[PDB]
């Protein structure tokens, strides 16, 4: 395979099972279906249409089961999902009710829409994982903290120091991103609802109403539509990167121990190395959702795809540097002399 | 010179002198000074040693005045420029207090202090820049934001919306990162106060008191050593990417539209400040990958990682400025958006 | 799936199965039972075993299949394939012969050599389809190439060229990526032979005609160990860069002269915008090779996972371009007034 | 000022005024003024105008004194320098003949010629210092070559190894970038003649005639226009970080040495960790130069201004490279046990 954290043998290393199932094609669809029907009960909430109508579209979305093959079909007539997926959708729904299916959205609404349900999970994996990780760490300094460490600056050998004082620089910087992610996950994953050009032209002065209770049902934040708004992305990414950043510094010390052998005990430094990696691979990333904020007039296909490229390899490399931080420190069965 | 920021004739176009003589060399200079000066006054008030060894410090550092031949030959031979710095202050310094400037301080600790104060100010002139500039976007916006615009969507024309409409894609964002800078400079300005490998050995049970001290004569946060926890300037690299990012955006946006050319009016006959939005996006979307490398810092000190954020950082925040200093001279071109 | 090259419906658009499949367990495992297979030979060709040793060795590993999930955990163990992979093909060869496989290797050059002999494939793929796609740019201007187009001088209306004067923009880069492909392909892809600290301390005098018979025999060039060398990888992305980035520039003119209208017919513009978007996708990974050439020591593990990251989707990434670029050149109906 | 390569006391370290005089505003001008009086000797050549006004272009352009001021408002005024550079120069020349400098040409005709003469120049320095620097590396190979050095892989102590072993990863791939250097000299540093779109209206049938004796009396490369065809470029820039890529690798190898203390002697390794800071910068930055190469329609000032900001100091980080390298190699009194 292409990338290693799903690779077939490499996954032993790179593996992360847990984050990668929220970037599967069926988990997509899901968030898809829940954009869909949310929005046909947004839109009766509002009186766009009849009660019975959206009700139609709950029942018939309810068991939907969407037709794979012919969703690629799709993006290779489109270069889109979605006017396939709403095509299926369609002939899953009874009646009139199916020409009311994805009114006044457009296909960017339910894609981002669908990608911030799934972050925002992803993102609760990761603060779940760091508060861990931060406990274990905290372990390997209350039971070793006291023990003496050779100090080292700038490659050379330096004062005396313990080992609480090696492991702050660890712990601490870990603290503030779980407070940065807590902080982020209050109002940072949005629903995307802005319509073909932005305005929600079909909704009129119901607009406002209908995105607001189409943001309270999927349990996103309610903001107007940022479909060339791409910076609250580029945040999300930048705390990816900042965390196995952290955890490649950790990696690198534990490393360098290692190789000099007489202040640690491991039960060869693989998983330092590999945290080393990730924390370069998300420091590359983070240039392509950056080059991503110059997304032109109302849609840019070109920024906006970049993102679909690079984006759920940053998430996956975050959870994956937490998963293999947390092998390494179980590894340490002591620090110091 | 090798930026266009500095350039003689470059800087016509990407020139910002406010925000650049932020990291000219007396600018930091005066900074390391400062460092000095309260580490003695806050080492007196933990009583480290006694008033007047301090105001000997205080007084001698009022009237120093550094080599600057000197302190390059310093850097060459040792790769920071404090030892150097140091030696010479103490040589302005009467009697055996000269023995205690710079105690319990590591080179790190006045470098990076120097830089915390410096970048304050820095993000002082650019929330007061992007406050500036939402104001004349939102002029633009009140001016002609009921007239129609052809709506383009994925490099093909849409329905019609308004100028507003598309308008609220430049300003909305500038807005957010104008509370994101504040949110950033209540206690994202940090004293780098850690000593020799970051414990502060020399002080003993009166660190906190002296950093606390220390830190509040200077206004920067009271936090511990930072020597290789770098997370906060990889957080503020990101917001001045964030900054030219939208205003790349709001460029690309211009350019477009002055290319049709048949919904928008510029003064000056072209579209060259905003192409230079762009450019300056795109340069800042690559310098941020440079701050998040330096995050892996190993040991209690890393040259290599700390010296990347030596050579990248100072343009990040020019970039920014400048950017910021290009938008409003775009904007002020903008004669008529719509029909 | 994290990679839309990869994925279900998105690689109706971005799919490119045939550059993929190099990049599979399976192509791997082959390449790397030709390492094994060539080694023996090798070493019985310069008499440091008898041929029958070798010979039982070529044949047991010829109905040679891997235990896939056995091959995960020995990563997860290991950190690496190669020492589970070498102890299943060890059970497939017949009586002391076993003893055998291996010899005087270590499992870099496995890995390496697996990964050369996979991209020397891909390369010779990419090479066929960008002279392809030269010819069917050539045809666009032996059409269109006398039509007049309006000039575009950094966004405004300048002068009147051709569109023979526009295309030139589009083949030359291209032609010259041709040339710079053929040339690296003539001893680029080398043999990795290096052993466990990259003397070859297990065959004394005979490595240098060890190595010489193995890189023959695979097809190789001959040149000394690279285990902390890989100049050659990233001039190889370089190149990959280099396409995807013309292509780029391709892309983005046929965007912008879509968006006018007046001056093309296609038969919206997504490949268009999709080739921009691998272009700033290859740019942004270059970068992971080049932090990758710090690789210290005599083998960088954090180094050298940050290719197995990223290099394989740069390759993937210039394949789909070229892909994409002959389907938007097969859209072009009329180029100029 | 903002880089340490020009800062009063930081280019202690970083300095490098051979290279960084290259590119002074001085050296750029003289430059242009040397397109511009090449220009007219070669547009005389082909009879285009007397030899009387092309040799008061010549003579006109001898005691040549910018208004720098001015210079730097005409950018400000026009976004590049060259409208108001050929202002002053039209006043320095006397007759109706002044009519005749830039005819034919337009402003990244001059920007780019002038860049690609100094570039040549910038590159015959690093070559020589790079010939140098392999004839260094060889002496402390040829001193210390045959005594023991603990091997290290993947972070941890190997089998013995000698030092001529380790040194031939320092030196073997710089041999590579030398020959790759004069390869890319030969024919990579081209005259930049194209005109306002790419055409070369004004000059009709004389085209390839004036270009080819416009780049023979720079001694530049004869090639077509490549005002949207900046592969040269992106080439050129791998090479200078493949350059400090290596270098960074010998620095690593230098720093991790002197931290286990026991098989090296330096007369705190300060040089070995600036070139890894050398190595990281440029490894990120050839990402602007491949940005670079999606350079629309043609003419795109946002790509050409990215060159303008990230290549200069590429160049110079090459440059300081080979000099933080060669005083590193000083200070080395003994490799091995
Ligand atoms: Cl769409
Ligand atoms: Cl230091
Ligand atoms: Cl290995
Ligand atoms: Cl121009």
């Amino acid at each position: 395979s292409l990338s290693p954290f799903e690779h077939p043998f490499l996954s032993g290393l790179f593996g992360d099972s847990e984050i990668i199932e929220l970037f599967s094609a069926k988990a997509d669809i899901d968030a898809m279906i829940r954009f869909e029907t949310a929005l046909a009960q947004a839109e009766a909430e509002a009186s766009i249409f009849a009660d019975d109508e959206a009700e139609a579209i709950v029942s018939g979305l309810s068991e939907f089961a969407a037709d794979m093959s012919a969703l690629r079909h799709g993006v290779a007539k489109d270069g889109v999902v979605v006017p396939e997926l709403i095509r299926q959708m369609r002939a899953a729904v009874a009646g009139q009710a199916a020409d009311k299916v994805h009114f006044g959205a457009t296909s960017q609404d339910v894609i981002d829409t669908s990608l911030m349900l799934r972050l925002k999970m992803a993102a609760e994996i990761i603060a779940t994982r760091l508060g861990h990780l931060i406990d274990t760490l905290g372990d390997l300094a209350s039971r070793d903290g006291h023990k003496p460490l050779t100090g080292y600056t700038r490659m050379q050998a330096a004062i005396g120091i313990t080992v609480a004082d090696r492991a702050a620089g660890w712990i601490a910087p870990l603290e503030r991103h779980l407070l940065r992610l807590e902080t982020f996950a209050q109002n940072g994953f949005a629903l995307q609802f802005g319509g073909a050009a932005g305005t929600l032209e079909k909704l009129g002065d119901n607009a406002g109403a209908v995105r607001a209770d189409l943001a309270k049902r999927l349990g996103l934040a309610d903001r107007p539509q940022w479909h060339n708004q791409r910076d609250g992305i580029a945040e999300f990414a930048n705390l990816l990167s900042l965390v196995t950043g952290t955890l490649g510094k950790f990696g690198q010390d534990i490393a360098l121990m290692a190789e000099i052998g007489s202040e640690i005990r491991l039960s060869n430094p693989v998983n330092a190395e590999t945290l080393v990696t990730l924390a370069r691979f998300n420091a590359v990333q983070i240039s392509a959702l950056h080059q991503s904020l110059v997304q032109e007039q109302e849609r840019s296909g070109a920024g906006w795809m970049l993102e679909w490229l690079t984006l759920p390899q940053m998430v996956t490399a975050t959870g994956t540097s937490l998963l293999v931080a947390e092998r390494l420190a179980a590894q340490i069965d002591r620090l110091g002399a």
